[PDB]
């Protein structure tokens, strides 16, 4: 069972990134408001 606990660990710390860089998208994309600053779509380079 310890293959099934280990996927759902993982699951978890995949969602904990999702969310971590959504917040530090939104975060990017408010200062290049603030201060009419390059902007870009979904930052996505290229």
């Amino acid at each position: 069972a310890s293959k099934e606990l280990e996927l759902i660990t993982l699951t978890v710390g995949f969602g904990i990134l999702i969310f971590s860089l959504i917040v530090t998208y939104c975060i990017n994309a408010k200062a290049d408001v603030l201060f009419i600053a390059p902007r870009e779509p979904g930052a996505v380079s290229y």
